[PDB]
Parts: structure tokens; sequence; C-alpha cells
């Protein structure tokens, strides 16, 4: 392993939360929070499974930043999922960044990467069934860019230095399907790619990527809905109307989620009825580095 991992979270045990803290190596540019928003009450309004989510954030040996957001389907497979990401996905990231620099069409480079990941999964990790988005930075033409993709229900948003929030990877929903890295979706990888998210964008130091496995659904908006041959596909974005330009997006998302979750739990308790809703909740932050930090990380990777 030549990449530098500054934050990692392999699930969290039921009933617990995880807050990573900052890592001094990348000057507090990366953090993870992991918990569960699952609520299950009896009729008293009294409370009644571990997380399958994983986030990895770090830098290649070339100092390029990456974030990987993963959501495993099934609790009995979670170690197969977490091992697959370590053993097969992470070693691809450095060459992905180099191929984005070296080839003219980022869309072809990313489609090739997605095909490779399904092939490795088939050959080496049949029990790793999971949705995933990822992104990496790369340098071209004396500027910095970020490219990646998501298949399934994880998302990646970006808060730009000037304060604008944009979606890079949307949460995709397809009627009657759960598109994913799994045996079933591998039958038509190119159709799966076409209806999910691939992106390529210029970034500046201080732009802030926020990856997440889940948010309470009233906090998303529908960016686009379209039909495929007949199923409806929905692209769901974090709704920027809940945010402002001052604090980091990671800070504001945790605050807006926690306020919404206290409202949901209060409503659920007061109904005098069984209630069950919510899911595992894992959030990663990655601030795009400046050149000085990129150079420091390259040195650290060598020594
Ligand atoms: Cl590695
Ligand atoms: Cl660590
Ligand atoms: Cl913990
Ligand atoms: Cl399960
Ligand atoms: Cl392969
Ligand atoms: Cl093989
Ligand atoms: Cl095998
Ligand atoms: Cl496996
Ligand atoms: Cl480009
Ligand atoms: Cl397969
Ligand atoms: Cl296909
Ligand atoms: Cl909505
Ligand atoms: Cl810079
Ligand atoms: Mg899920
Ligand atoms: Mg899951």
């Amino acid at each position: 392993m030549r990449s530098i991992i500054t934050q990692i979270c392999n699930g969290v045990l039921h009933g617990q939360s995880y807050q990573s803290g900052s890592n001094d190596l990348d000057k507090g540019n990366s953090e993870i929070f992991a918990s569960s928003l699952f609520v299950h009450l009896n009729e008293q309004g009294k409370e009644i499974k571990d997380s399958d989510d994983k986030i990895v954030i770090g830098y290649t040996k070339d100092g390029m930043a990456f974030q990987i957001v993963v959501d495993g389907f099934y609790g009995c497979e979670r170690q197969a999922v977490f091992s697959f990401i370590d053993n097969y996905v992470l070693p691809l990231i450095d060459n992905f960044s180099l191929d984005l620099t070296r080839y003219p069409d980022s869309k072809k480079v990313t489609e090739s990467l997605i095909h490779t990941i399904y092939s490795l999964r088939s050959k080496h990790a049949p029990l790793a069934e999971f949705t995933m988005s990822l992104c990496v930075t790369y340098q071209k033409d004396e500027q910095l860019f970020c490219a990646g993709f998501g298949i399934g229900d994880t998302g990646i948003a970006i808060k730009r230095n000037e304060g604008t929030i944009e979606q890079l990877v949307c949460h995709t929903e397809v009627d009657g399907f759960k598109d994913a890295f799994d045996n079933y979706s591998s039958a038509n990888i190119d159709l799966v790619i076409e209806r999910n998210s691939v992106f390529n964008t210029k970034v500046m130091p201080g732009d802030e990527l926020v990856g997440y496995t889940y948010v309470p659904p009233m906090l998303e908006m529908t960016e686009k809905e379209f039909e495929v041959e007949k199923r409806i596909v929905r692209h769901l974005n974090l709704d920027p109307g809940n945010f402002d330009d001052k604090d980091p997006l990671f800070s504001q998302l945790l605050q807006v989620v926690k306020s919404k979750q206290k409202q949901l739990v209060e409503q659920a308790k007061e109904t005098g009825q069984i209630q069950r809703f919510g899911d595992d909740f894992t959030v990663g932050r990655l601030v795009i580095p400046d050149q000085l930090l990129i150079n420091q990380l390259r040195i650290h990777a060598l020594s």
C-alpha cells in the first residue's frame, strides 16, 4: 500500500457513533462521522444490526486526494465488502488519477475503471455486494480537476470556495432495481453506467467534497427524472436550500440531519404506535489541497 489513508471507517457497531477527529497530516482537511439514523419504537414509544457503510479518505503517493463512499447490502457480507475495498479498489486509485491526466476523455477512463471494478469483484469477491461512489483529483494543464462516479444510492456534493453547493454524484433510484456492484447489475454494466453518475470538474484548493451514504429523504431534491426501456430513473441531489455559505458543508449537513432526526424521533415517540424508519448514516469530508500540502504529502509517501 503506497497511498496515505488519513481517515477510514469500517462500519460502526449498533448503538454507537464514530467521530474521527482531524488528522494533522492533511491539516484537518479530512474527517468522517458514522452513526445510524435507524429508529425502531414499540407502542410505549420505547426503543427496540451493525452498519455496513465504509468511507475511506486519503491521498495517492502523488499527493492526489480521494474519497470512497460504500454501502454494503447485507450484514453477513460486510467483511467481504470492507476487504474488497481495501484489497482491490484502493490500489486502483493512483493509476486512475494518472490515466485521467494522460488520456483526453475522462468519461472513457472512468467507464473503464467501473468495468475493472466489476471484473475484480466477479473474480475475487463474489460476496462483496455494495453501492459505491468515488472521486480523485488529478492535475492537467497547470490546473486541478476531480473526476469519479457513483453507482447506486451514495452521493457526493461539493461546496465551492464562493459558497455554491453542487452535486457531483447523485443518489440514483431505478424503479424495481438497486443498481450496485453485484452479480445482478454486472449483466449490463454499460446500461447501469448510463443511468447512474459519472463526473469531471475543475476544483480549487479549499473546495469541500462531502460524501454520504444516506440522508433523511426530505433533505434531497429531484434533479432529473427520466425513463429507460419501461423504468423510471430518479437523480436525487442534496437540497442546497437548507444550507448557507458560511460554515463547512460537512458541519451544516450534520447539524441539519441531527435537527431533522430529533423531530422524527419526537414525532415517533408521541404517536403511541410502533415506528420503524431511517438507515445507517456515514459522512466523509475532503477539502481539496493546495500545492504546498500536495508536495508535503508526496514527501510523506516516500519516506
Ligand atoms: Cl493502496
Ligand atoms: Cl487513520
Ligand atoms: Cl466508535
Ligand atoms: Cl442484512
Ligand atoms: Cl480484472
Ligand atoms: Cl482471476
Ligand atoms: Cl473465485
Ligand atoms: Cl467474497
Ligand atoms: Cl479535463
Ligand atoms: Cl459477478
Ligand atoms: Cl449493458
Ligand atoms: Cl425529495
Ligand atoms: Cl495552490
Ligand atoms: Mg442502504
Ligand atoms: Mg447498507
